[PDB]
């Protein structure tokens, strides 16, 4: 595994983020955890691809161009802002608007989001 | 596993952080992954317990009361700041200072740091 990759156990629901890579394969509930590669699920990009907006002191991230649902059974679980050496994670809950604000000093950033139903997506500024 | 918990795979090196909890046991290289519980390792607190300093617009975290080594074989791999529903992670490498700055609007925070040799540690304000 590699740093910052996201893996999920399709059985119990465990989802983890790699902090240190290693050489072992991640396993859970008798099967290899699935690498959740960004922008791979056959879903609408309009509501899943993060939209990044530069603001004073940081960035505002919206999911997505069109507001994604935030219902109990279908919502954005978290939005992250990545830099060359930072990963800021903002968890969300149903009922909230699919957006997050990150105060950070980085010219180049990558925003990611995870939809409980449609998976992992990313975009860069 | 519960959100924010850090697990390590003995022998193979992988270290992951839980983004979504579940009942399944994380496995890697033929053993259950080891929960890296904070402040349980028999090591000097002076160099491992994070020190939190409130600054303008955020917090400055130093590891620790006494500067921790940042050598190729013994260093702080990352520092995190936890608040409400946020987990901000700053990755570090040998040769850098055992310090991290986080711009966040939260009165109550928890700082964490992971030493490649002495494990997981935390502190709160
Ligand atoms: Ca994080
Ligand atoms: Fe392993
Ligand atoms: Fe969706
Ligand atoms: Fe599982
Ligand atoms: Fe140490």
């Amino acid at each position: 595994p590699e740093r910052l990759q996201v893996y999920k156990c399709e059985v119990c629901g465990n989802i983890v983020e790699v902090l240190n890579g290693g050489i072992g394969e991640l396993v859970c509930c008798n099967q290899d955890m699935k690498l959740m590669s960004e922008n791979t699920v056959d879903a609408a990009k309009a509501k899943h691809v993060p939209v990044i907006e530069k603001i004073d002191g940081g960035y505002k991230v919206k999911v997505g161009a069109v507001a994604h649902p935030m219902e109990e059974k279908h919502y954005i679980q978290w939005i992250e802002l990545l830099a060359d050496d930072k990963c800021y994670t903002q968890f969300l809950k149903p009922g909230q608007a699919p957006e997050a604000v990150f105060l950070i000093e980085a010219a180049k950033v990558v925003a990611r989001e995870y939809c409980n139903i449609h998976g992992h997506w990313k975009a860069e500024n």
